């Protein structure tokens, strides 16, 4: 019946279909024609809907997916954790968005979220993902991402509409070596920390990690802070005030004074690191 849905017929015009399978907390896209993992940039890693349907039964994947590209007219709106046990809307921001963006709406594969597919253009001043105290979240994309396709039409909104999307500025938040290269470096050296366990002195885990950051970041405390905030050791205590500074700032400053040598990107003195790798 999926091809009966007018919105699915609209998506089936494009050979931008994939299949996906649940891997722990994630949904990995796969090439429907050979079962290999699919890039979101390689068009020949995708197929048309017929090939996606066949690959779905062949590899026993969880469902269909559609890769969004710049040239196609579709915008993908991801609403997470906005539904009831009854698959009923419980978040007021999601209820207001649905009142102002009436287009194809389907229930996401976890049963507690929603997808809205619209024809239009995203405002250029909004974040891709917005998280709310609620625990729900709003995620919007028009290219460089795939979306799962369920066909579970919500409220009979089964047609992709052409709508203005300037209204999304009322829901999403606004926005105006490198860190990622350093993070990958520390991971390959095994200097990236695990999440703390039961009975772990978190504060000394912070200090050990801060000492490693001082070396690999060249004692650039701003970069040390940006990288720490993306680590499994980040918590609210990092920004709690303490003696006219923050706990995180005092930790990073003590690491900068404690640590002797530094990693020089031009000298590649990875062997000068004084700390053994984290065990596994
Ligand atoms: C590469 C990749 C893409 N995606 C894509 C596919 C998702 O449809 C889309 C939105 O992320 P999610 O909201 O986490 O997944 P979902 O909306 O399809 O299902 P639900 O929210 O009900 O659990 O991001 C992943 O989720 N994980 C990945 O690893
Ligand atoms: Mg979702
Ligand atoms: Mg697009």
């Amino acid at each position: 019946m999926i091809m009966e849905i007018p919105a699915i017929k609209a998506l089936s015009r494009y050979a931008q279909w994939v299949i996906w399978k649940k891997e722990r907390d994630t949904k990995i896209p796969y090439n429907p024609n050979n079962g290999k993992k699919a890039s979101s940039t390689d068009p020949l890693a995708w197929g048309d809907i017929d090939e996606a349907q066949a690959g779905l039964v062949r590899y026993g994947a969880n469902g269909l997916g559609f890769v969004l590209t710049k040239s196609d007219p579709f915008v993908f709106i991801d609403l997470d954790h906005v539904l009831d046990e009854n698959k009923r809307v419980k978040c007021e921001w999601a209820r207001q968005l649905l009142k102002e963006i009436k287009s194809y709406t389907e229930i996401s594969p976890s049963g507690d979220g929603l997808h809205v597919v619209v024809s239009g253009k995203l405002p250029d001043y909004i974040k891709h993902k917005t998280k709310f105290d609620d625990g729900s979240a709003l995620e919007v994309y028009e290219s460089g991402r795939y979306m799962t396709i369920t066909g579970e039409v919500f409220d009979g909104r089964d047609d992709i509409k052409e709508l203005d999307l300037s209204i999304l500025g009322e829901f999403a938040e606004h926005k105006i070596l490198d860190d990622e290269a350093i993070i990958d470096l520390m991971k390959r050296k095994g200097q990236w920390p695990d999440a703390p366990k039961d009975g772990d002195d978190w504060s000394s885990l912070d200090m050990s990690f801060a000492n490693r950051l001082a070396f690999w970041c060249g004692k650039d405390i701003e970069r040390m802070d940006r990288i720490f905030r993306q680590s499994p050791l980040m918590r609210q205590k990092w920004d709690r005030p303490t003696a006219g500074s923050t706990y995180g700032r005092i930790t990073l400053k003590k690491a900068c004074d404690f640590v002797d040598s530094v990693y020089d990107p031009a000298l590649r003195n990875e062997s000068d690191c004084p700390f053994e790798p984290y065990n596994e």
